[PDB]
Order: structure tokens, then sequence, then C-alpha cells
């Protein structure tokens, strides 16, 4: 019940007790493990006070006033307000705590050593999509900080009945457009083709190129969403060059500096924040491995092998591997020379081992998803490959949610 | 109950029903996933006939005589023999079926497309360690086949009381010695230092070098084990050279061509074969990534970076990654030019996707351990990264077992 995890590179063993406080279900059973399944699987008052109480007991245990009068009266207060409204409202201090701990609990995030340095932007007074555009722009400008990136989250009003939802329809605040072609191939980013089409359906006029930043599709209070274009001066981009290969520029590649996930759901004390865009800084491999070399993404291993002069007829020449390293040396090199914050997969995985140590020490554990923590290249030469990890679901949490254009009781 | 697994590169979905026949427990619960834990965790007659019956019902269902008289009388026969002896003996046909399906069921093995082409060597008449040495030598010579490697397993007598166990004490039939140093560092293979010491404790005279093949430590019928040296003409080795870098030879590296795991336990119909050495052929990354570049193994990334002239002061120069690719191009190149069978991680992972397809088609599923199937470099540019997999325990199976020098009621 009080399980051990080993590192098979350093022989370090650590004991996990945190998993006892785990609440939600993982998808695994005693007879089947779903640890590699990507997405395994309205609320009433009777369900809502337990979740409220559990969250408040840990918040007040955190500020070292567990059981004081201020705790007891807040308990009473929220119970009464859930009696009164069949929902409730978080204190500002509770929102910041809940948001910081949703990140802390995010078992798929290798970056969590930073979890206590999160800037929280309270957007619960927002009422319109223009208001959301304005809040989001302020978030982008703050988090970018001239390339000295800063972690931030903006939190729009919580779900009420369920038909009044605030939603950012984009999967990230800043993504490149995806257009198919007459010849069937694809320009830009194939991941976003169905989303790019929706933007044009709502009247986006597309500069049908490669690295065309997409417009925001913001839905406020369950209303049909509206398009807004981020001031291009606010979208910071890094041109990608190699520190040896001068033909690299002719590839004409760039990426955006701000990774900002906008499609997930923030759960705190039982309340559900359906729009909660959050940003940090990139680990290089997200760009250089997945974005650039996934077969169903930009898929550029072809032309980097070509302009490197490689044995491309033989699978066993490892020409794919060798081009993959050069691409990631360049992504890193270009961000660094521009003073735009980026972390390499060696530094980031070392920090997560160090973070894990602190979590077992002063928290009794750290939920971690090995399938997602291990980088998507050079896995075993980073220390997280050799680190056993336990995955379990703690709350506050970030959860997946359906794409809104499948939920929306649209009125057009 | 009848679960689906998706490939997020090709959008292919396949339905798993095989997991229903799963029997053993995984280590996961509804509230915690142990999919990254390496080793999660005598027999009576009452337990033994169910296992015997379950195995026989699938064997006879396999040869398309489910429920015939030959099935019914074999059922009766084995029941009577477990009444008589409180154990039983497999038919030759049943041993070959059981061994081929233990491999088929091995969820951590990416090579299983070959599972039906296994040569089974029945060594259940063996009574002495010399006999084991002789059986093992015949296995090594057959499986090597002049570099045209052939899959094989040799099966020594099954466990009886438990104090009469046949055991190969080495973890692989062919491993390099591991000696520490006065200055604390290590020559050879640090993985094997405690085993190499045991060999010297039993009187092995060590050529204290790097690539010194270790002697066999064979235990027969629960007796104290004995040392035997494999005729060096039978240990095929590949000298590792690079197809571009001529300084590669000066590194003076070689590896053995035959991967042959000797420390696991083969379970069939409830019977336990504690010595069952089995061999195939290498996937390059086992040598070039893990054996050579694991920090606690040969750990040669240092000198390959050095003789490549690389930016070794900066973690973010990806000098480790870039040296790692060249090492694996060389491992492959050297094996191929010597006509010694080897598979690259791209070909082997493609074949396992194809194998998975056949298993869902004609078997209803394929148990697979993602954490182990994904190669330890370049993970996401191989198709198994993007393939969801279900892990569950089917029998016949290969299981881990304690190291014998911790179990053995030694009489010296
Ligand atoms: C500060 C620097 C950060 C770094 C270096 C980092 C690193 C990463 C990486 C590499 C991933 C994997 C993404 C993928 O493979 O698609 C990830 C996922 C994730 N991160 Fe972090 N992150 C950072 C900040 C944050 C912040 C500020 C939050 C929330 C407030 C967060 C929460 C998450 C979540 C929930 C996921 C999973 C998203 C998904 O399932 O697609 N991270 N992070
Ligand atoms: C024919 C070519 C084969 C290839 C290319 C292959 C490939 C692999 C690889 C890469 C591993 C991972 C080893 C590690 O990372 O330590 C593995 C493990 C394994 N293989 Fe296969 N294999 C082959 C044949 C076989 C055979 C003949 C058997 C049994 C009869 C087998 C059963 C297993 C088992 C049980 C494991 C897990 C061992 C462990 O947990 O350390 N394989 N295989
Ligand atoms: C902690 C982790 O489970 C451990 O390092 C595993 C990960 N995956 C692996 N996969 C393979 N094929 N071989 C290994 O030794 C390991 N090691
Ligand atoms: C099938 C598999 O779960 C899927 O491809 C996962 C594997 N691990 C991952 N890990 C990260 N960080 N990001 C991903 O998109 C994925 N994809
Ligand atoms: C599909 N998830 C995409 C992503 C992402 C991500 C998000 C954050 C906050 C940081 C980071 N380094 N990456
Ligand atoms: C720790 N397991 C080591 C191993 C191994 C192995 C075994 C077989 C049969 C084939 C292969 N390609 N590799
Ligand atoms: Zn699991």
């Amino acid at each position: 019940r009080f399980l051990k995890v080993k590192n098979w590179e350093t022989d370090v063993v650590l004991t996990d007790t945190l998993h006892l406080k785990s609440t939600l279900e993982t998808g695994c059973t005693e007879h089947i493990c779903m640890g590699s399944i990507m997405l395994p699987s309205v609320a009433t008052k009777d369900q809502l006070f337990p979740l409220a109480k559990e969250f408040l007991d840990q918040y007040y245990s955190s500020i070292k006033r567990f059981g004081s009068k201020a705790h007891m009266d807040r308990l009473e207060e929220v119970n009464k307000e859930i009696e009164s409204t069949s929902t409730y409202q978080l204190k500002d201090t509770e929102l910041i705590y809940g948001a910081k701990h949703a990140w802390r609990n995010a078992s798929r995030c290798v970056g969590r050593i930073q979890w206590s340095k999160l800037q929280v932007f309270d957007a619960r007074d927002c009422t319109t999509a223009h208001g959301m555009f304005n809040y989001i722009c302020n978030h982008v400008k703050y988090a970018t900080n001239k390339g000295n990136l800063r972690s931030a989250i903006t939190i729009f009003p919580q779900r009420t009945d369920g038909k009044h939802d605030f939603r950012v329809w984009n999967s990230q605040l800043i993504r490149y457009a995806g257009y198919k072609q007459p010849d069937g191939s694809t320009l830009g980013d194939p991941a976003n083709v169905q989303f790019t089409e929706i933007c044009i359906q709502q009247g986006w006029k597309a500069p049908r190129g490669r690295f065309d930043v997409l417009p925001l599709l913001l839905q406020a209070n369950g209303n049909d969403p509206e398009l807004f274009q981020i001031p291009p001066e606010l979208v910071l981009e890094v041109p990608i060059r190699h520190p040896k290969f001068d033909w690299f520029k002719d590839l004409g590649l760039k990426w955006y500096g701000l990774p900002a996930v906008s499609n997930m759901l923030l759960e705190i004390g039982g309340l559900e924040f359906s729009a909660c865009p959050f940003s940090g800084w990139y680990m290089g491999t997200e760009i250089g491995v997945r974005d650039y070399c996934d077969n169903s993404r930009y898929n550029i291993l072809e032309e980097v092998a070509k302009k490197m002069d490689l044995d491309m007829r033989k699978t066993s020449s490892l020409w794919k591997d060798q081009a993959l390293v050069e691409i990631n040396i360049a992504v890193l090199y270009s961000f660094q020379s521009d003073k735009v914050t980026i972390v390499d997969h060696h530094s980031a995985t070392e920090s997560f081992i160090k973070h894990m140590e602190n979590e077992y020490r002063c928290r009794g554990g750290c939920p971690a998803d090995w399938v997602w923590i291990v980088p998507p290249m050079s896995g075993s030469i980073t220390p997280v490959f050799h680190q056993e990890m336990l995955n379990y679901r703690l709350t506050p949490s970030f959860e997946y949610q359906p794409d809104p254009w499948n939920t929306h009781v649209w009125k057009l």
C-alpha cells in the first residue's frame, strides 16, 4: 500500500505514500494496463460539497491553519453557498493555490520543477469574446516577456448549467494553419486542417502559406464563437538556423516561442473551468522531434537527409536518426542565440529527477507518466528512462475535454 | 470489456478481446498504474490440474481437435498422473507448443513476428552440469549457424520439490566479464561485477581484460553449480567499425552475436522450467544504445564525442545524441558486413506493427508493453511510439525469478 520506485541507473529507491490520497481512476485494472492509451475513460450539489471540502482541507493544511476558525467558517460558508446556489465561488487565494496544484499534479508534464512559479490571471469577470481576446492578448504579452518567457494561466468563468461554457476553440493559443491541396498533399500543419477549415467557415481569409498563425476562436457564455487575430507584434517567432550547416536557412523554418495549451479543463474543488489557457516554455524536442518529424505533421526528415547527403535507400543507415539530431541542435541553437527561453531534453529531464526527489521528500510522492515524461529521442541517455514512476490522479487537475465543435448546440 | 487501441499516426483502430483470457495480475489497480515498474509483484496438486486443463484445452483447440476423444483422454490421463505423482509430464508436442506460445505472449518482446519459428531442444533427460554444458554448447552452435542466426530454446528438467532446481546462474549464456579496479573504476562490463566475482569464488581464473567471455555456472538437480568454458570457436563475435570514421577501430570494440537469455523461468500448464536458455538475434540498439552508452554499463559516449570533436561543455549541444547515432550506424554496419544477423530498430518496430495486426486479426489481440517495445533512441520516428498497446499476462509465459545465489541452500 506504501509502494517503492527504483532508479536503475543510480540504485536510488524512494517510497510513495502520496498515491493514497489519489481519488480518480486510472483506466488500469488488476488484469490490464492502459498506461499507453492516450485518452482513457453536469454536476449536482450532493457531489459538490465533498469535493469542495476535500479541496479546502488541503488548502488550509497548506497555509498551516488546518482546523482554525477561518477554516471552519469557510467550510460552513461554502456549504451554505452550495445550499444557496447549488455551486460556489473560489477566493482569489484559493484559485491561485488550485491552479498551481493542478500543474503540480499533471503527471504528463516534465517541466513541473517550476510549479510554484505560476502567474495566475483571474478572468472570471469576463463576459464576452472580445473580453476574452483582450485577456488572452494580455496573457500572451506577459508570458512572452520579450523572449524571457514566464509561466502563466488565464482562468475564464467556471461552467454553470453546462450550456453556458467559455471555450477557446483552438488547441493552442498560437498554432500554424493547416491547408490541404488539390493534389491531396498538405501545406502548413496537417494537425490543424479541420480547425483551419472551421476558421474559414466562420469567415477567416487565409494567406494559404506554411507558417500562418491561426486566429483565435473564442466562445463566451455558451455563445457561438467569434474570430480575432492576435496582433502579430505579439506573436514572437524564432527563425531556425544551424550552427554549422548554412543551407539550413534555405529550409526557411521558424517556430513560435510560446507553447500555450488552450483546450483542457481546469478542475478545482469540484468546479470546472472549461477555458483556462496556460503557457510555459518549450522543450526543444516538442518542436524538433514531434512538430518537425512526426510523419503526420511537418514531416521534414526527407529534406534534411537530402541536403545532408545521406544513404536514404537503406533503412539501416540510420539516416532518419542522424538528421533528427541535427534538427534539434538547430532548434536549440536558434532559440538560445535569440535569448528566447528553451530547455533541452537533458536539462529538463535532469530537473524532473531533482523535482521528483523533492516531491517524495516533502510531499511523499510525485505522480508521473513514464510514457510521456521520457523524451521522444535519445530516451535512455536521459535519466528519466531509468527511473520507475507511479501514475495516479490527484486533484486539482488539468483534464481533457471534447472538442467544442462536437458539443456545441450551435444556433446557426 | 472489449477494448480498442488506436495508432495516432495512421488512425488505425483495432479491438482487443484476447485480454479476456488474461489470468495473472499486472500490478496496476483502478487507482495506480505500475506500467514503468521493472519487476512488479512450491505448488500443490489442487492448483495444478486447473492450469493443466486450461493449457490442454487451448493446445487441442490449436490443432483443431478441441473436444475429441484424444483431448478427453489426455485430460483424464494428466488428471490421473497428477493424482498419482502430484505433478505430470508434457508430451513433446505440448512442450513445443507451450514454448512457442510463451514467446508469443512475451509482451516486452518486439521480435515476436517470428514466434512460430522456434527450434525447441528437449533437455528434460539431463541429469548433470556436464550434461547441461553439452546441451548448451549444442544450442549455441545451432543458434549461431555461422552468423545466420536461428531462434532456439533449450529446456532442462522441470522443478519438482523446489530444492532440486536446474539453473543457469549466468543472466545470458554469453556475457563479458566485469572487474572493478583499485582506483574504484571498472574494466569490462559493470553489470556483471558481482557475477564475475562469484565465478572467481568458484575458482575462475580471470584474464582481467575488457571483452572476456564469462564461464557458464550450471546447477543441476539442486546441486552446487560448476564452471565450464564455452569453446571459444563457438562464441562468434563481431568487431565494430564505422563505415566513415577510421578512428573507430582504434576504439577496439566488439560484441557477441548471440543474445541468449538464461535467467528466466518458463511456465507451461502449471509446470515450471527454471532453466530454459533462449536465443534470437540482436536489435542494434540493445548493443549500441544500452550496452555501450548506459551510464552504468560501458559508458563510451565520452570517447566517441572526443574523437568526433564535439562541443562537450554544453549540455544543449546534443553531443551525446550525435555520438549515439554514429555508434548505432557502426554496430549495424559491422554485423551486416560479416553476414551476422541483426535488425535495426526501424525494421524491427515496423515488423511488430505488422505482427500486431495479424494478432488482432487471427487472435483478437496482442499483449504489448509500450515502455519496453519503444526503442531507447529515436522513439517517435518509429511507428511503435504512436501505437497504443494493452498489456496483460497470458500463459504459457516467461517469468522473472530470483538470482540463484540468493535462493540456494548452498552446502559449502
Ligand atoms: C515552464 C516550462 C514547462 C515545460 C518545460 C513543460 C514541459 C512539458 C512537455 C514537454 C509536455 C509534453 C507536451 C506534449 O508532448 O505534447 C508538457 C505537457 C503538459 N504540461 Fe508542462 N511544461 C511547462 C509548463 C507547464 C505549465 C505552466 C502548465 C500548467 C499550468 C503545464 C501543464 C502541462 C500539462 C497539463 C501537460 C499535458 C498536456 C497534454 O496532455 O497534452 N506545463 N509539458
Ligand atoms: C528472433 C529475434 C528476436 C528479437 C529481434 C528480439 C527482440 C527483443 C528485444 C529488443 C528485447 C528487449 C531486451 C532488453 O531491452 O533487455 C527482447 C526481450 C525479450 N524477448 Fe525477444 N527477441 C527475439 C527473440 C526472442 C525469443 C526467441 C524469445 C523466447 C523464446 C524471446 C523472448 C523475449 C523475452 C521473454 C524478453 C523479455 C526479457 C526481459 O524481460 O529482460 N525473444 N526481445
Ligand atoms: C524504469 C524503466 O521501467 C526501466 O528503465 C526500463 C524502461 N524500458 C526498458 N525497455 C527495454 N527494452 N529494456 C529496458 O531495460 C528498459 N528499462
Ligand atoms: C500511443 C502513445 O501513447 C502516444 O503516441 C503518446 C506516447 N507518448 C507521448 N509523449 C508525449 N510527451 N507526447 C505525446 O504526444 C505522446 N504520444
Ligand atoms: C499537446 N500538448 C502540447 C503542449 C505543450 C506544452 C505546454 C506547456 C505549458 C509547456 C510546454 N513545454 N509544452
Ligand atoms: C535483459 N534482456 C536482455 C536481452 C535480450 C534479448 C533476447 C533475445 C532472445 C533476443 C534479443 N534481441 N534480445
Ligand atoms: Zn497500468
